[PDB]
């Protein structure tokens, strides 16, 4: 008989929380056994049981993968399984999958983001290229936006994410636009504290942006924690059932 | 007593070439010691010698070192000092002391240069922002290359690679702009072997393009020496007492 094991990946839910919600079943638990990890960004969730066949373990992981999916709103953070997958990884699928194309306009991860895009074979079927405004003067002029009006509203702000993601998403006519703007740390910038960044999400249908604040964090894992934020804003999206794209 | 190392790094040699190089000098050497080390995209030396003071310490370092930079070319491929220090670091810190300004176009490494240069703090002071050119459309459209040269020469060649970084330079008034175009593997493209890349790099005095052979690596490791050699020929460029920037 061999050890079986299952990895449950979530985003979005600390450590800390997930856990407090889990200890219900991690102090009753039997088999498999439940083990979670964090690790920068994210956090994962180790079952593992005894069986004879891949066929048998399965039935049993299943069964106790319902029992902590279903609680609270887990199924809101669980966005795949395996040791080695990740949110870009099931962001590529997922576009490749849909026949989605996307760009992005990145100003503090200045590249991370669709870099990671192209960590996959076959990214050319669903990445054509994009932009690296890190200046207001470049997001102005590389994007077509008023210079004033990012004066005005400030780069680390809402309208600004939304700009950039919709100007960028024309530029190229790609189905989707990601945006970046944010301020890595540790001083403030614009009067917004370290961590704060804005990500702009742009398609036909509609434009948005969401605000995420990633604190207590060097300058390297808010941008790097930032691309798994803005890969997981894509992956919402296109697991919508709402005509978002 | 003390100890007091010094670390010579390397860029362009690897350790197999480095090591029989340096062959005599090793088997001849007791006092101080030499230490070869490798990892992906550099290789490295440390000295060690023993002394309760530097400038006894430094005076035998510095005759050790001497030997070792009249080695070949090996003055061509020492790069800086420093356990901790890497290739964009000097660069990064050379660009700054010039008072040069950088810019990119990158398709295979997809965004992996401009985000190296992020990694350091007040990168903002040289760098404004560029271009990720994944594609031959987006190659013609971002920066206004005729398309039909581009298909005719292809977009991994000389040619794409020095237009890429000519046309950067000019959209954003950077001092300089680095181009990368290549096979980033693992299967052949416009037979050209994978690991085949062409950088550009682009002043107002002169634009000029390198080929470089990364074979026999994965896809990420071409991607990532191959940023590598886009900082070395930025910093050969900024060293030359040539009137090249
Ligand atoms: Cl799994
Ligand atoms: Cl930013
Ligand atoms: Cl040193
Ligand atoms: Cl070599």
């Amino acid at each position: 008989e061999k050890l079986y094991s299952r990895v449950l990946r979530f985003f979005g839910i600390g450590e800390s929380h997930l856990v407090t919600l889990l200890h219900d079943l991690i102090a009753e638990q039997t088999d498999p056994t439940i083990a979670p990890y964090a690790k920068t960004g994210e956090v994962t969730i180790r079952l593992s049981t005894k069986a004879h066949r891949q066929k048998e373990a399965d039935s049993k992981l299943d069964k106790l993968e319902k029992k902590i999916i279903t609680i609270d709103n887990l199924a809101d953070y669980f966005y795949g399984y395996g040791e080695e997958n990740s949110l870009p990884q099931v962001v590529f699928d997922l576009l490749k999958e849909k026949g989605k194309t996307i760009t992005a306009a990145e100003s503090l991860t200045a590249g991370l983001f669709q870099a990671r895009l192209a960590d996959f074979a076959g990214a050319s079927d669903i990445f054509k290229g994009g932009f690296i405004t890190y200046s207001i003067e470049e997001k102005a002029r590389m994007l077509g936006i008023p210079f004033e009006d990012l004066q005005l509203h400030g780069v680390v702000s809402a309208f600004t994410a939304e700009k950039m993601a919709e100007r960028s998403r024309q530029l190229t006519q790609a189905d989707l636009a990601i945006s970046l703007t944010g301020v890595a740390g540790p001083d403030s910038l614009e009067g917004q504290p370290a961590g704060t960044v804005f990500i702009g999400l742009s398609s036909s249908k509609r434009t948005m942006a969401i605000k995420v604040l990633i604190g207590g964090r060097s300058r390297s894992d808010v941008r790097y924690i930032a691309v798994l934020h803005a890969f997981n804003l894509v992956r919402q999206t296109l697991l919508s059932h709402k005509n978002l794209v």
